[PDB]
């Protein structure tokens, strides 16, 4: 997360971070035993950690259980990162308490100017590579589709909105991939992709969570 702020222990208790070996993706907690993720993400042996804060110090709050399985979206297609969007059962449900706990699934799109959470830990730099120990946040609103279509000429699809600065500035960056974006309490987005990081007429993509819902629900229902 590029020009973000420190979230504070536990304050985002459905972020999760994907480990194989190092954080290399977030993620989202959605049911005691499954996450959402981005499609891109995709690894085999992934260890899912839960109530987790600072990745590099053991604090003792945090949760560790291997993933059980992924399953990514059928018209994933990685030529465009269209369809983003993979969700990972865990081998063992998870202690939900309060400093882990699962966030809704939304009712309806985000509408553009939505106020949203993004989180991650990221890189935090536009230039230079400095990751964070501690979560970090941003507070970011969801663009205009015109607008997100004109920075990035032919390359968003209906499964996908922009959020962010168009100035730059604050953004999410490499490592944040995954990770959620949350507005008014409920998940609207995954950190997807875009052109660098903070830069101007450059926002980030993010996978349009609402779209899937039926996709995640009947996935869950059925494994
Ligand atoms: C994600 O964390 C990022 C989020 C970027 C958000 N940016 C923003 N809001 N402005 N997503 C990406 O990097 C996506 C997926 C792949 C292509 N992406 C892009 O955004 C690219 N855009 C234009 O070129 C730029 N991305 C990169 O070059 C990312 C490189 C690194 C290193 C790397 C890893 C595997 C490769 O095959 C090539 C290069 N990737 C990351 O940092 C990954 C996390 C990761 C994945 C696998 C192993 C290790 C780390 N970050 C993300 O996917």
């Amino acid at each position: 997360i590029v020009g973000g702020y420190t979230c504070g222990a536990n304050t985002v208790p459905y972020q999760v971070s994907l480990n194989s070996g190092y954080h290399f993706c977030g993620g989202s907690l959605i049911n005691s035993q499954w996450v959402v993720s981005a499609a891109h993400c995709y690894k085999s042996g992934i260890q899912v950690r839960l109530g987790e804060d600072n990745i590099n110090v053991v604090e003792g709050n945090e949760q560790f259980i291997s993933a059980s399985k992924s399953i990514v979206h059928p018209s994933y297609n990685s030529n465009t990162l269209n369809n983003d969007i993979m969700l990972i059962k865990l081998k063992s449900a998870a202690s939900l308490n309060s400093r882990v706990a699962s966030i809704s699934l939304p009712t309806s799109c985000a509408s553009a100017g939505t106020q949203c959470l993004i989180s991650g830990w990221g890189n935090t730099k536009s230039s230079g590579t400095s990751y964070p120990d501690v979560l970090k946040c941003l507070k970011a609103p969801i663009l205009s589709d015109s607008s997100c279509k004109s920075a990035y000429p032919g390359q968003i699809t209906s499964n996908m909105f922009c959020a962010g600065y168009l100035e730059g500035g604050k953004d999410s960056c490499q490592g944040d991939s995954g990770g959620p974006v949350v507005c008014s309490g409920k998940l609207q987005g995954i950190v997807s992709w875009g052109s660098g990081c903070a830069q101007k007429n450059k926002p980030g993509v993010y996978t349009k969570v609402c779209n899937y819902v039926s996709w995640i629900k009947q996935t869950i229902a059925s494994n």
